[PDB]
């Protein structure tokens, strides 16, 4: 085999999910990374709580938004996330009501990669696990991808506006991807992931705002 790895078959992702109307796709993004350590670093994979972080990380907007950076700190100075089943995903802002008794995983931090090297993401998805990633995810040609390797040249790499989680890569015919990993759902794309153009330039911004947290 080349260079590939995708970490779906490995065990490191959880089942697709859809955030709904409302825009905490920061959250899930954030929780996919904390997801594929716990799992690295323990041997179960377990879900992690995206509405614990919408509500309780008051760095960010709740349902208007939020950096995922952001998100490790508070896991981190908070010092332990709830698990799905016991804080459950409602969709919508509420009051911040972590149970520390379903405490189910926490970091001790985190690591940006270089703004704008692909290379260097690369390799941390490749020694590290899923990073999470932050693209432009505006382009028509990206809400109707059903198949393929997506690349638009109109998509612009200053306007990072969707947080998404970084699967693994490889090739296809004779095309590099980032097989990335959305949250509208197991049907929007394929079965919820879609295939990123890999060494073209930093497509959409792929390499401008990624992270992964430390455990
Ligand atoms: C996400 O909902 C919220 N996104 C953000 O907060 C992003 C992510 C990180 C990187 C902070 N903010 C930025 O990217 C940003 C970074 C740097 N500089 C400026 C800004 C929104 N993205 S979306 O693709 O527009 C979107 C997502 C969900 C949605 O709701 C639905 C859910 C399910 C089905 C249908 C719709 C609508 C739009």
């Amino acid at each position: 085999a080349p260079d590939s790895v995708d970490y779906r078959k490995k065990g490191y992702v959880t089942p697709v999910k859809n955030q709904g109307q409302c825009g905490s796709c920061w959250a899930f993004s954030s929780v996919g990374a904390l997801e594929g350590q716990l799992k690295k670093k323990t041997g179960k994979l377990l879900n992690l709580s995206p509405q614990n972080l919408v509500d309780c990380v008051s760095e960010n907007d709740g349902c208007g938004g939020g950096y995922m950076t952001n998100a490790f700190q508070y896991v981190q100075k908070n010092r332990g996330i709830d698990s799905e089943d016991a804080y459950p995903y409602v969709g919508q802002e509420e009051s911040c009501m972590y149970n520390p008794t379903g405490k189910a995983a926490k970091c001790r931090g985190y690591r940006e990669i270089p703004e704008g090297n692909e290379k260097a993401l690369k390799r941390a998805v490749a020694r590290v696990g899923p990073v999470s990633v932050a693209i432009d995810a505006s382009l028509t040609s990206f809400q109707f991808y059903s198949k393929g390797v997506y690349y638009d040249e109109s998509c612009n790499s200053d306007n990072l506006n969707h947080a998404v989680l970084a699967v693994g890569y490889g090739i296809q015919k004779g095309n590099k991807h980032w097989i990335i990993k959305n949250s509208w759902g197991e049907n929007w794309g394929n079965k919820g992931y879609i295939l990123m153009a890999r060494n073209k330039n930093n497509a959409c911004g792929i390499a401008n705002l990624a992270s992964f947290p430390k455990m």
